[PDB]
């Protein structure tokens, strides 16, 4: 069977995203392999082409630090998903709305920021505003995942406590929880962005069937949020929520595929 290769970061949005295309190159006759590693290694393996493509690029600024550096190695293709945003968050109970305001208030989160992943994007710009507001000396940044900082979220506000996070849209979090977003005066976190997707140099020219589809995956939050939502729910099941959502959304996934292959979703 032909061949196609994902490189992804285990977050809930890449993961459903990257398992969703998994299905889709399935349904066209590839042996569609996804790999799951680290953000650095990800832009690593994208730039020497061990892997064809990436839909997990946060751009410009979650993933400045390894885009910049990489960006002469692949092919940008464009947004797959609009509206991102990515900052400090606290339950909507802390009487706080601004990033400046944390500073003397260090005692009420225990002196720590709960964050994500070492090295990725969100986590690398979230202690850069943490140096920037002047915040470092007083809140430590610790790095965990995805998962454990959100069990912590979940776990203060079942105890009425203060925490400080990194998160973003689009997540659950902001539906299941009272959670808000400080204000970032300085734009340190970034304004509305996007996730794109980048493809390796030559995959355009050596299989042009799976560029189109890299070219063509785009999606919003009504099919995005049910499904990070129903994976969260559901652990382990996401690549059989992939296929169910590729079955349920015919209509959408044909239009990420060229003509010839249209039929294959009916």
């Amino acid at each position: 069977l032909k061949s196609v290769k994902i490189g992804y970061v285990n977050w809930g949005g890449e993961t459903a995203a990257t398992n969703v295309l998994k299905v889709v190159f399935e349904k066209m006759g590839y042996n569609a392999e996804i790999f799951s590693v680290t953000t650095s290694i990800m832009y690593q393996y994208l730039a020497s082409g061990k892997i064809d493509g990436t839909v997990s690029s946060w751009v410009p600024t979650a993933d400045k630090f390894y885009y910049e550096k990489l960006k002469t190695k692949f092919v940008d293709l464009g947004a797959n998903y609009e509206g991102t945003i990515q900052g400090f968050v606290v339950p909507s109970y802390v009487p706080i709305s601004s990033i400046s305001e944390l500073k003397g208030k260090g005692d009420k989160f225990k002196n720590k920021m709960i964050g994500i992943d070492a090295g990725a994007g969100t986590q690398i710009v979230t202690e850069q505003a943490l140096n920037y507001y002047g915040l470092s000396k007083e809140y430590e940044l610790v790095p965990s995942s995805e998962s454990v900082m959100l069990a912590s979220l979940d776990s203060s506000i079942k105890r009425n406590e203060w925490i400080l996070v990194p998160l973003w849209k689009p997540h659950w979090a902001f539906s299941r929880y009272d959670i808000k977003f400080l204000d970032d005066p300085d734009l340190i976190m970034g304004g509305i962005e996007s996730v794109h997707t980048l493809v390796r140099l030559g995959l355009e020219n050596d299989d042009f069937d799976a560029y189109y589809v890299f070219d063509h995956f785009y999606w919003s939050d009504d099919l995005i949020l049910p499904l990070m939502d129903k994976n969260d729910k559901e652990p382990g099941k996401e690549y059989r929520n992939a296929v169910e959502f590729v079955e349920k959304n015919k209509e959408i996934v044909k239009t990420w595929v060229p003509e010839k292959y249209k039929t294959l979703f009916d």
